[PDB]
């Protein structure tokens, strides 16, 4: 699809709609994770020892917001520039995933949980042209993190 001026306009618009409700969209995002894969729960310090996903845990919210911001920035950078740029942050990201016991096969888990989360966030505006656009941007960003984990291990 590329990333036409018209596709980019569509991701920006849909991310703005996401940030508009962090405690919701972030606790949703963790449940769609634990639905696609239950075991994933022992990984998270703030989920260990718990039974249910905490709803007002700042550690949890801060964590999940950073996740989506990073996917959106990726999409604009693709329409302007044509690419996703790897910086210090993405590199330290890769380290911390490895410490915590995260692998590649975990990533379609978190993608589906993010497409499903954005299809839920935009509702009737949803178009092929938009699904195509977030898919392009996540795939493009995951390519870059997975790269950095492999490197931290
Ligand atoms: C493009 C996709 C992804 C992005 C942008 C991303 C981003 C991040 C960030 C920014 C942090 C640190 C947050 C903090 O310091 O507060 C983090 C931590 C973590 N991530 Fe990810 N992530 C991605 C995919 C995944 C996947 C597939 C998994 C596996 C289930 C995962 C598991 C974790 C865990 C266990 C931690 C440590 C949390 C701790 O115990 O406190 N991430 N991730
Ligand atoms: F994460």
């Amino acid at each position: 699809g590329a990333l036409t001026e018209s596709q980019a306009a569509l991701v920006k618009s849909s991310w703005e709609e996401f940030n508009a409700n962090i405690p919701k969209h972030t606790h949703r995002f963790f449940i769609l994770v634990l639905e696609i894969a239950p075991a994933a729960k022992d990984l998270f310090s703030f989920l260990k020892g718990t039974s249910e996903v905490p709803q007002n845990n700042p550690e949890l919210q801060a964590h999940a917001g950073k996740v989506f911001k990073l996917v959106y920035e990726a999409a604009i950078q693709l329409e302007v520039t044509g690419v996703v740029v790897t910086d210090a942050t993405l590199k330290n990201l890769g380290s911390v995933h490895v410490s915590k016991g995260v692998a590649d096969a975990h990533f379609p888990v978190v993608k589906e949980a993010i497409l499903k989360t954005i299809k839920e966030v935009v509702g009737a505006k949803w178009s092929e042209e938009l699904n195509s656009a977030w898919t392009i941007a996540y795939d493009e960003l995951a390519i870059v993190i997975k790269k950095e984990m492999d490197d931290a291990a």
